[PDB]
């Protein structure tokens, strides 16, 4: 149908057809008569997932051969959303597949719909492991994701009441076929024991077993044959295991219950035993199954063919563990094992919020992992030691960086190890990784000063652009080809098109198509009523404080007073779309949620209002509603309180997207106003320097409330029920927390929101000149390619070469 | 290579091997470089599998074109043993797969050692079910297994310091190619909740629903085309269950124990409520199919579309269930779903010992399932008022026939409950059958005789000769045609080949080979050394006192007795091998586990015994080191206490596959006896008959040690510790039971035991005469085929016509 979709040729098309009906018969056991549309997805699915298995298998062969620097990206989440896509779009099968399905009178895109998403990331940082393999494998790295196999994802977010209810996500249910189990490659993980000191070294004994069984799913790289592994491990008993009878065999789930489940937290430290479980069991599997493939090709050669990158401290005990096998096993001395360590780890830094930290009791490591501790007391001595030698006398310093803190219960800083036993650590933009060296290591920064880069997050231009907004994609290509897609900075180009009036009419048609194609998904799935024709005023992320979802709802709120002041007004109508889960344990979180769906329940059925202002709660967020409502945007909202946001992706997501911005100078907000220009981004708020200014003479919300009648207006309504009638003080939490406990600022950047916001209605009424800046944001989007991101991990801190030659089919 | 096997035709063989590299690199995303011999399983097992899949597709297709009364075969055991060689028999595929193998540079008879036992089962009663299937997809049935996917089936037995340990049997780990999972037709299966009481009846509120998730089996018929399914259940919780969140996640476990793990009791009752939970959970799903099934074609049609054979009481609760769907959910009278469940249900009893009898104490059906109850109640009341019209005056009778029993706990009778709510109650022997109306059921008997059948029981040739013996198929095949294989009748002609040279030449050659083969296989995996010209002394079976491994333990010592007395005296050299699992808590089968294997100690490490006497216990007895030590037995050993053992299968494989027995007038030992004719039959001990007389005026064990020399030394040398030198008492236990509480009187038996063994000495020195008995036996073995058995249920219970023609491909 469209170009970027690639050939359906005659004899592919065949192939097709007469595969899918092979696995429909053979695999799926079923005749044409009984098949469920769930059938037909899964014998697509397995028809697609055979054009991988000759790539993967060859990808696997030549990293043997050629025996490069092998990438192991260590993350507690891969958020990988739906698979069967993304496998079309990067093998060129996409218009192949829906010819060959519409030959078989079925509908490619309602069998899309059927499947799961891979829900094994919270967000963020999760979304930027699978962002990440995408690039590896499309820059033709020979790198693998490890992590675990949970049985459950991320929760399935049902609104009842207004409230947030979660249940389970069985993703694998109905089967998962982009997996293959690898039964062979398990490896024993051991837990609990004790440590005793021989002759020759300590050794770890009584300890329990569990069993790391792993899954490899082909990460298919962009057009370019490449097929990289993505390996997660599954917990499993040994048969032994207490082995009255009936009751061992039950008791078998203690130990699987350690790849059960994703804990659903963003951004928060939850020190539970069995988080310190996974985060052991995926580091000791991972790291032998490395030297096995290592031993496979003395040890100070391991740097030069293992880099070891860690997604935020999740997986900081691969440092101890990798110095455990080293000295315990391997029979390394320290010193040496300490080289090799810190020369094969690197780390990324995710955030500066202290919730978010992890600090693991010492009394948790003691008794979990005995040997693992002592092994981190004398990098602590030893760091300590080079502190101490490099600032004489300077005590408090050798307080403040040790890894072991003092006080009430004594923790591990996992931070702390990671910068220690790592020869690169980076914040992922440019202003979290300045505030990192500025504030909370500042410390170690001064010491070695070397260790710290940035590395600015990207997203990846094929689920981001070609996947989710192929009508975009293509008018693009009409232009300037299709080069683009694995080279997003050529999208620079666009910018001789600013003045042209069929891409200006193109730009703004392909917008319409994806608002009106989003708007019957709301009706047809969850029976709602948007007015298409208004501005798509869109919220989506995680529910946290920090990013301020509450700012928004004060916007919202201002809007509906203000048409009841002024009805017969003409105002710029608007859709305000907002849409995230909360973790189940986050009052505050779940309370915001309840207080967006009461505005809703206010304002939607306000007969002065019309159809000029709709509030809608997007219901269970995840990747493939991600896909969906982004093409349809206007407007992102990315208002995080300025410092709080270490990059964000959703906001590159949207650039991408033909969104604008409106924005705090927070996170990689500032790098894409810079690549813009200022005056195409609606920058608002304080910036981290005002923030400062606010904290030093101390946040009084009072006076904010005092001189706003707009806001003590809003406040009041909250208090007395206005948006609760049932229950008057429903909203006293929210009200009491803006008032005296408000770490984010919420009334600060209320004013200078307010207006900013008026100034996207004033541009939104001018279509020419919107479409014009929006034409400005998708032409300099090109940096927030995870494509340039994973180039700058692999030339600055893995020191191995990107490559685009294809291997041969 | 043999006739029996097959046509391996040039393109056939072509085919296979294609199939077989497409499966290797497409399913296994393995190349030939990486394979393990698992792999190549997976691939040979993938590509037989296809085979089956259209003729199962045309098969159920078939049945709803006709819709034939359909058989429904309840189980809570399927003791399959592998799957593939099975397969490969009955389609005909089994030298084709061989040379096709052979061609890839592979020996098939490796790959199928590789997989792992569906050991669904605990011994007689599974395997029974197993047979069934086999049976009935042989004469073209419309029948259906159903039971429950339990994650482990029965341990698999360690020998440690000559104990038994178990570990767990994870069957599963390496994945099941045999299965497909149906999520589609997953149903709710209630538990707990309580009863209300409504104008329009009854009503079961609050319940806690599990879910039943299907796994269908293809069950081939011999070479007839027909595939028939088994059906098990698998476990599993709703989304919503328990929904702080990590945990509502983790007690998804409980739910999903209900499919975990097949209790390993064999002919023991053990009151546990998850044993419960199986039972229902089986019942409660399957009912709901078998319905759904029925309306898809008022209810007084159910009993000629439907039959449920209940194997044993665990399915009981079919008849509480199939009344309270038919009552509290169709809305039909009692008397008329009462009606229809009596002529739908038939109940096969399995034993009369009664420590298997099941008797659920009413709390805990009160608590579980509360209607269940009511129901029973209802049935009980209007049972007993026809005992009461039928039989006026007689108050003991009531008490007697009572589905409820009176005592310390109330306790429902399963067995009552069976009899009342079916219009067929069979054994599975004829002495079995006559005794269950002479004894435990003569009350129900004079109630309603019309009621009580026999059904012999048999087993499959497929299996039993074909599959573990070809070399013997295939010499009985060179004379009288493969037709015997599908109509064992047919054995009867070799009776005129009793005098014939070469017959008995070729008899004698392949139990000479199998014999080799075997102690062969004894040496490679578990490193002991046998002489393969003893005689192969076999008892293979569960642990059990009623079995009377003891017995055997005795003559055992006996033989060692008197070689030391007379070292230089020629006795016949046997190799005694006995084998079976006991049930983890059933103490004094575990101790004769440790006996047998001190014996072994002493006689095997004896420089004067030589390799006269050898005694084997043979680790972990299933169904596929059956199909290897079967076709290698000389004597069967068959020698439970008269009346103890309803039927027994063992003592048909072996007769099938050229062993002579040495057994009591027990079970299926009187058919087989009396097919064969008494004199080519080692028969000893008491009848039922003796046991009675001896019952009556009591039995003294102390009588037999006071009048047998031989006896009063084997019971001294076990007293003293000449089995146990480290610990003298260690069978103290042992020796109290056979002195003072042996409920199967080993010592009454163990005079004519010893002297009958003399006798098969006396054969054995004489080939030529022993081969014309084993000829005898063979040639009368066709009764206990399971066609046979199956043919008389579908006649005289089901009301439905067997058929050998075949389906088209
Ligand atoms: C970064 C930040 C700033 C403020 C608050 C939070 C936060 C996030 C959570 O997921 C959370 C929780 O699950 C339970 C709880 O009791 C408190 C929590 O607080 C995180
Ligand atoms: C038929 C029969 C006659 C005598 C004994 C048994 C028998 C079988 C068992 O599996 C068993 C057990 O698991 C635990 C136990 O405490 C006692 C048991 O007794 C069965």
């Amino acid at each position: 149908q469209i170009s970027v979709r690639g050939l359906a040729g005659v004899e592919n098309v065949t192939e097709l057809k007469k595969n899918f009906n092979r696995h429909l018969h053979f695999t799926l056991v079923k005749d044409r008569n009984v098949a469920t549309p769930r059938d037909y997805y899964f014998a697509l699915a397995h028809t697609v997932r055979d054009h991988l298995v000759g790539r993967w298998i060859r990808t696997q062969q030549h990293y043997y051969e050629k025996d490069p620097k092998r990438i192991y990206y260590l993350s507690l989440e891969f958020y990988m959303g739906r698979t069967l896509q993304n496998t079309m779009v990067n093998l060129a099968l996409e218009n192949a597949c829906d010819e060959a399905t519409y030959q078989l009178g079925l509908d490619m895109e309602e069998l899309e719909e059927i499947e799961e998403d891979a829900g094994l990331g919270n967000g963020g940082l999760g979304r930027l492991a699978a962002c990440f393999l995408d690039s590896m494998a499309t820059l033709g790295l020979a790198a693998y994701g490890y992590g675990i196999r949970y049985e459950f994802g991320i929760f399935n977010q049902k609104i009842c009441g207004g409230w947030q209810m979660e249940e389970a996500d069985d993703w694998l249910r109905y089967g998962n076929p982009w997996e293959k189990a690898r039964p062979e490659f398990t490896l024993p993980v051991h837990f609990y024991g004790r440590v005793e000191h021989t002759s020759q070294g300590a050794k770890w004994v009584d300890t329990q077993v569990v069993l790391a069984m792993p899954y490899d799913t082909p990460v298919p790289g962009y057009r370019n044959n490449v097929v990289n592994t993505m390996r997660l491990w599954s917990a499993k008993a040994p048969n032994d295991f207490n082995l009255g009878y009936i009751q061992a065999v039950l008791d078998r789930n203690l130990a699987e219950n350690i790849s059960r489940v994703l804990y659903p937290n963003d951004n928060f430290f939850e020190g539970k035993e069995l988080r310190l479980k996974q985060e052991y069991f995926v580091v000791a599997a991972t790291l032998q199954d490395i030297i096995r493939r290592f031993k496979s090709s003395n040890f100070d050669a391991f740097p030069d063919k293992v880099a070891i990158q860690l997604n935020d401290t999740h997986p900081s005990l691969a440092i101890p563990e990798l110095m455990r096998v080293l000295v315990d096993l391997e029979r390394l001395d320290w010193d040496k094992a300490w080289e090799v360590t810190v020369k094969t780890c690197a780390y990324t830094n995710h955030t500066v919020l202290p919730e978010a930290l992890e600090r693991w009791p010492v009394h948790l490591l003691e008794t979990l992992l005995p040997r693992h501790l002592q092994i981190i007391y004398e990098i602590n001595q030893r760091f300590l030691n080079r502190v101490a030698a490099a600032f004489p006398g300077d005590v408090d310093r050798l307080r403040r960086m040790s890894l072991v803190e003092e006080g009430a219960v004594k923790r591990i800083n996992m931070a702390h190890l990671c910068i220690a036993g790592s020869h690169a650590v980076n914040g992922v933009a440019r202003i979290h990784s300045e505030i990192l060296k500025k504030t909370i290591f500042k410390d170690f920064y001064e010491l070695e000063p070397h260790k710290f880069q940035n590395k600015t997050n990207g997203i990846t231009p094929r689920r981001w652009l070609v996947l989710c907004n192929p009508g975009l994609a293509e008018i693009i290509a009409e232009r300037i080809g299709e080069e683009y897609i694995s080279d997003l900075d050529q999208l620079r180009k666009l910018l001789s098109y600013v003045d042209d009036e069929a891409f200006i009419r193109d730009v703004a048609k392909v917008k319409q198509e994806n608002k009106l194609k989003f708007a019957a998904y709301l009706e047809r799935e969850y029976k709602v009523h948007i007015n298409p024709n208004s501005l798509f005023d869109v919220q989506v992320k995680r529910i946290h404080e920090y990013k301020r979802q509450l700012l928004n709802c004060l916007h919202v709120i201002t809007l509906y007073n203000r048409i009841k002041k002024e009805p017969n007004k003409f105002v710029v109508p608007r859709t305000v779309m907002i849409g995230g889960k909360a973790a189940p344990g986050y009052h505050m979180a779940k309370m915001i949620i309840k207080l967006i769906t009461a505005i809703g329940d206010v304002v939607n059925h306000d007969p002065v209002v019309g159809d000029r202002l709709r509030v809608i709660f997007l219901e269970n967020y995840r990747v493939s509603l991600a896909e969906k409502v982004i093409p349809a945007a206007d407007l992102s909202e990315q208002i995080s309180t300025a410092g709080t946001e270490a990059s964000g992706t959703g906001n590159m997501k949207f650039m991408l997207n033909g969104a604008l911005t409106i924005g705090t100078m927070d996170g990689a907000n500032v790098e894409m106003a810079e690549e813009a220009g200022e005056e195409n981004f609606f920058i608002f708020g304080m910036r981290v320097e005002d923030v400062d200014r606010l904290d030093q003479r101390g946040y009084n919300a009072q006076e904010y409330y005092d001189r706003i009648p707009e806001l003590r207006q809003i406040i009041e309504q909250l208090s007395s029920g206005f948006f609760s009638p049932k229950q008057p003080d429903l909203f006293k939490d929210i009200v009491n927390m803006l008032m005296h406990h408000d770490r984010f600022k919420v009334f600060a950047d209320y004013e200078e929101y307010v207006k900013c916001q008026e100034r996207v209605s004033a541009l939104y009424k001018n279509p020419r000149e919107w479409t014009r800046m929006v034409i400005r944001n998708i032409a300099t989007s090109g940096k927030f390619s995870s494509d340039r991101t994973i180039a700058q991990y692999a030339r600055e801190i893995w020191g191995v070469e990107p490559s685009r030659q294809r291997l041969p089919a």
